């Protein structure tokens, strides 16, 4: 019924995480924190190219990370965008945690 | 806990739209289909450049498009995911309505 809620019904991709939404679905569950890349998935996935084991790997290059932090507003968020490193836990040549920003 | 989660939790530029995740949300309310197109909103808003009155368009050109439809279980999703032209109602040079895929 108008471009905004056309957008929204639609469009899977803003780089701009709307937070609030977001964070409010089932998956998220209002939780305080949560990181998101904007990336295709095969380079996060590269990142743990050729680890077997379970090992924390800090990535060599820097991602878009959009990080929704909650407000003192139950499931109110800001969003702060940033590039940055960031480390997973590779198990099985797959990202299966996300660790943290800039450092493991 | 792996590769599938982690991509769901923390991977923002996909085309498998976690369907079970946002079709339960306020504006899908569990419908039986919905049509997603993977693309940022300018070259989707671009389909409507110039068209004032209410008009059904066909794009010219394909798009990624991510139709999630509803299994034998109530609001449980199969995702379909194709490239096409798609049928949008443009009015004020923007989409307001998604009229279906491949066809006006």
């Amino acid at each position: 019924q108008d471009w905004l809620t056309f957008q929204k019904k639609h469009i899977t991709n803003t780089r701009d995480v709307d937070c609030d939404n977001i964070m409010s679905t089932n998956l998220f569950h209002c939780k305080d924190k949560n990181t998101f890349i904007y990336s295709r998935p095969e380079p996060v996935k590269a990142i743990c190219k050729g680890i077997i084991a379970s090992k924390n790997v800090l990535t060599t290059s820097e991602f878009y990370l959009s990080d929704c932090n909650v407000t003192s507003r139950p499931c109110k968020y800001k969003l702060k965008k940033s590039t940055n490193k960031f480390c997973v836990t590779c198990e099985n040549q797959a990202p299966v945690h996300f660790v943290g920003v800039g450092s493991c």
